[PDB]
């Protein structure tokens, strides 16, 4: 429900240049929740459809293809595939997967909302990488609208401008 600190971390990894206001963070935090709900729900119906007791990374991946607009989908799938692949060859979970967002908190969230009987680990890693990639994407576009306008602080107007002036962001967050 609160990815704030991790959102702020993500922002500084690419643009220490840029700050973000309270309103902007809560709005951006709500987008993370909405995207989580819609992905978990779709994976939930997919698990039931394929007679699965457990939501695995496979259900997460398919759910990502369906919910996300064209280009965002292929990049999210690539990132989710990267986080799970790195964590496997490496045998915290976030660190092993190379993620900044809390893999443990997401798994738990997935787990206490009863989308399935069980939530596999690789699936929680997959979803976490997707939430992080998307969050960075919004921050990048919300940040570009701020920096292009010669400002150094993301305000709510910039989020609206980023989502509006971008087609795929528009399909998803519109």
């Amino acid at each position: 429900e609160t990815y704030s600190s991790y959102i702020y971390k993500v922002l500084k990894q690419t643009h220490p240049d840029t700050g973000i206001s309270q309103k902007s963070m809560s709005i951006l935090n709500s987008f993370v929740n909405d995207i989580f709900e819609r992905i978990a729900t779709e994976a939930s119906k997919l698990a039931a459809y394929n007679k699965k007791s457990t939501i695995s990374a496979r259900e997460i991946q398919t759910a990502v293809r369906l919910i996300l607009p064209g280009e965002l989908a292929k990049h999210a799938v690539s990132e989710g595939t990267r986080a799970v692949t790195k964590y496997s060859s490496s045998t915290s979970r976030s660190a092993k997967a190379g993620l900044t967002f809390p893999v443990g908190r997401v798994h738990r969230l997935l787990r206490r909302g009863n989308y399935a009987q069980r939530i596999g680990s690789k699936a929680a890693i997959y979803l976490t990488a997707v939430l992080e990639y998307l969050t960075a994407e919004v921050l990048e576009l919300a940040g570009n609208a701020a920096r292009d306008n010669k400002k150094t602080r993301i305000i709510p107007r910039h989020l609206q401008l980023a989502i509006r002036n971008d087609d795929e962001l528009n399909k998803l967050l519109g």
